């Protein structure tokens, strides 16, 4: 019953898809159990072009602990999970936003919109993707933010 | 309601197809993939804000400015992804093309694209592409900041 086992593996993954997107608080320090122990995590959309992986669920459980410092309140708002053809595939779209106190930049509010892709494997999450506009984040630390000039362009 | 459900998502992806494989001078009828009101444009920028093209007329007009600066765009490694809803379609994809903003230096950009599709009545009623801005300004010789990540677990 190849139809069976789609379905169940997809009702059983939204719902872990659900958990991740609700983990607040001290919760977030046990996020990393929602991995395979090979499972890969983070930020796609950085400034250097390249993505910032976090590799394997014992890397994921430290990187809660660094989370949990420099985003102390966070939160992801306005949450619309994706099924896709794909059991195994969701997407989500979201908007997420609290403190940031990252190390050496003055604390700041941050806020951006967020698309993010979960790709399972038995059960659990093998990789999860953020993707964001960093040009909100570089604002949130008073970073300036390089502006492309328009006057040429349509407006 | 299953068998309209069912139908609308087989047109709808040919649409998505359609659009995420026209290039060259095809784009210049792109516009007709849309509603009349249908909105198009860039989610992702410097401000913050969506630089949404409001209306197929508009559209049309956009394709004009886009065939001369970015003259060969492509959109390449294209995965698209139906939903529970037969009217809304994910893609990912990357892009690549030569950049010939007013002003700067010609450049070759490329980046990757999410990209998402709603549909009514068989057209596109909004297309919203996602990026990150930092790669256009590289392919711009505009100077992208670095977050200093000294204090930041390695
Ligand atoms: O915010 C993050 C981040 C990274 C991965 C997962 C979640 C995140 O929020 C980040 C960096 C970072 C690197 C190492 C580390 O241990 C903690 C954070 S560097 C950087 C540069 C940018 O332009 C934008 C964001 C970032
Ligand atoms: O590239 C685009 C663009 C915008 C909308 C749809 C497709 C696009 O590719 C663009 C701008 C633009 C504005 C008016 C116009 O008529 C033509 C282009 S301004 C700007 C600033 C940024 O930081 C990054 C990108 C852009």
């Amino acid at each position: 019953s190849e139809n069976r086992a789609q379905v169940a593996a997809r009702q059983h993954n939204r719902k872990i898809v659900e958990q991740y997107m609700h983990t607040r608080g001290e919760a977030r320090l046990k996020r990393h159990l929602l991995f395979t122990e090979d499972g890969v995590g983070g930020l796609w959309t950085t400034d250097s072009g390249q993505p910032i992986a976090i590799r394997g669920r014992e890397k994921l459980g430290e990187h809660a602990v660094w989370s949990l410092q420099c985003f102390p309140d966070w939160v992801w708002t306005d949450i619309q999970i994706f099924e896709t053809q794909d059991p195994n595939w969701f997407w989500v779209e979201c908007r997420g936003e609290g403190a940031i106190v990252f190390p050496g930049y003055p604390r700041g509010q941050y806020r951006n919109h967020f698309l993010h892709s979960f790709r399972f494997e038995n059960g659990l999450i093998k990789e999860q993707r953020e993707f964001m506009n960093p040009c909100e984040q570089f604002r949130s630390l008073g970073i300036e933010v390089p502006e492309v000039r328009r006057d040429g362009l349509p407006s």
